[PDB]
C-alpha cells in the first residue's frame, strides 16, 4: 500500500475519536457541531438564528423580486404577495 505509517495524530477535543488525515477530524467534528439555520434568500447558513436574522435584515431586505405568472418587478417580496393575491389569486 502507499499510505503511511499507523498512529493516528489527528484527534477529536470532544471524544476518544482520531484519524491520520485532517480532512477525517474536520467531517467528524460536524457531528458535535450546533444547528444550521439556512438563509431563505441565499445558500448562506450560520450556527446562531439571530446573525441569520441580522444576515436577512441587511442584505436580503427591500430585496427586488420578479412575478412567477406576468414577470412584472417588484420592490419587495411582500409587495409581490399583494400583487398576486389580486391579480392571480388561488381562488381560496
Ligand atoms: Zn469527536
Ligand atoms: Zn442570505
Ligand atoms: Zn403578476
Amino acid at each position: 500500500g502507499s499510505s503511511g505509517s499507523s498512529g493516528k495524530p489527528y484527534k477529536c477535543p470532544q471524544c476518544s475519536y482520531a484519524s491520520a488525515i485532517k480532512a477525517n477530524l474536520n467531517v467528524h467534528l460536524r457531528k458535535h457541531t450546533g444547528e444550521k439555520f439556512a438563509c431563505d434568500y441565499c445558500s448562506f447558513t450560520c450556527l446562531s438564528k439571530g446573525h441569520l436574522k441580522v444576515h436577512i435584515e441587511r442584505v436580503h431586505k427591500k430585496i427586488k423580486q420578479h412575478c412567477r405568472f406576468c414577470k412584472k418587478k417588484y420592490s419587495d417580496v411582500k409587495n409581490l404577495i399583494k400583487h398576486i393575491r389580486d391579480a392571480h389569486d388561488p381562488q381560496d
